[PDB]
């Protein structure tokens, strides 16, 4: 039974899971829930999912409500025994280690942010509050690509996928020329043909974001 | 050789690395880092935990910087065919996913409330605000209760131990009194040997928020 993707493409970690779903060719079917019109708030939805989030995955009798899951549980199904979600343990924990950096650092970060200029409009928040704490971010980022090509080694991984949609979305608003790791290793994402399922949804993101934070992003910001 | 945790544990993520060490009876060497004095901002654990952030465990050349991996690690190496981290993949994705739960909402929320009276000072926090995210959350559980015993099913799992933590925390300042199923599990957890482990963090929590905050509990 195909897999079920509840989803709005201007959140990074649905983001993750249609660019997952690019790289290893999944037929899943889409259902828009638009969260700027809290369609997420629909009885049948928090039905499914009590904590009214996207993405949301039905694949079969399992309902999965964290992208970090749904990446796993994805990886596992259509690409076992691959390098996304690695076979060898200390390989799989760091795949594992950087995921839940993705949810509890730079996502966190990333939402905090966003989410005051929904609440607030652009020109009420503190900026400068959030640049220092996305700032320290890419601080973080870049320390850890010094030691590798990818965020959780030498190959691809799911930490990979998981990462690039948030940073490209920080990036809408912050530079990396300080940052030449953080630079070399977005353009190699970029070159993947799956990333093309980031790109829709980082342009709605910016467009919806502007006309609610009554706001521009500097167009210098964004490598592409 | 042995495991290596940095910890304080007034931390709730902390405090579910404790219990599972309990548990599962793993000798493990504790290294203490004190949050509210900065310690995690000292040049060497920056350089090991860029994040500075605790619990981190070094286990030989493996550097773990979140609670959820610790928990899912310790339950790989230390206790294989355990049903804490169940090997059948339905089960283990459903654990998986609560533990992102908590990651993701209920920690997410209660350090956004505790972090706001840590900077605010309690009388200057928007009390209602945070009761309403934190119900919503203790709501969210009270659904997840409602076909087992437990947080992902009928027996104890790491999710568990990583939302009981938290739970407890919230606990401090929001009682269960509206959630049946909620209470009788917290009330069950508390019953778990490994339980102790999380005594000691929450009360020290307790005292540091109630002098940090210029406030008392209402639970206190
Ligand atoms: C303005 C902005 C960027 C704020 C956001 O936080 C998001 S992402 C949409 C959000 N999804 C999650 O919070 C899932 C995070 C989990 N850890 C995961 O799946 O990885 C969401 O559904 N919000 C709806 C709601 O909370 O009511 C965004 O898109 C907009
Ligand atoms: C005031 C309060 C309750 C605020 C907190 O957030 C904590 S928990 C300590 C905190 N640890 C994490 O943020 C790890 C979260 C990960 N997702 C995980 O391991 O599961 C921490 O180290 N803060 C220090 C810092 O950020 O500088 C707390 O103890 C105090």
């Amino acid at each position: 039974p195909k897999p079920i993707l509840y989803y709005d493409e201007r959140s990074p970690p649905v983001r993750s899971c249609l660019m997952l779903i690019k790289l290893l060719d999944i037929d899943v079917e889409l259902r828009f829930v638009n969260l700027f019109k809290g369609e997420q708030f629909q009885k049948d939805f928090l039905a499914l999912n009590p904590q009214h989030s996207v993405p949301t995955l039905v694949h079969g009798d399992l309902v999965l409500t964290d992208s970090h899951a749904i990446l796993i549980h994805l990886a596992e199904k259509f690409d076992e025994g691959g390098s996304l979600w690695p076979q060898e343990h200390a390989e799989r924990m760091k795949v594992l280690n950087l995921l839940l950096f993705e949810c509890s650092f730079l996502f966190r970060r990333d939402s905090d942010f966003m989410s005051a200029i929904v609440r607030q409009g652009f020109a009420n928040v503190d900026v400068a509050h959030h640049e220092r704490k996305l700032t320290e971010a890419y601080i973080i980022m870049e320390r850890y690509l010094e030691n590798s090509d990818f965020m959780a080694g030498p190959q691809l991984t799911l930490a990979d996928l998981s990462i690039v949609t948030t940073l490209s979305t920080v990036n809408l608003m912050f530079p990396l020329s300080q940052f030449p790791r953080l630079r070399r290793w977005f353009t190699a994402m970029q070159q993947l043909d799956a990333y093309e399922a980031n790109c829709s949804g980082l342009e709605k993101l910016r467009q919806t974001m502007e006309s609610v934070g009554s706001f521009q992003f500097p167009s210098s910001s964004a490598v592409v």
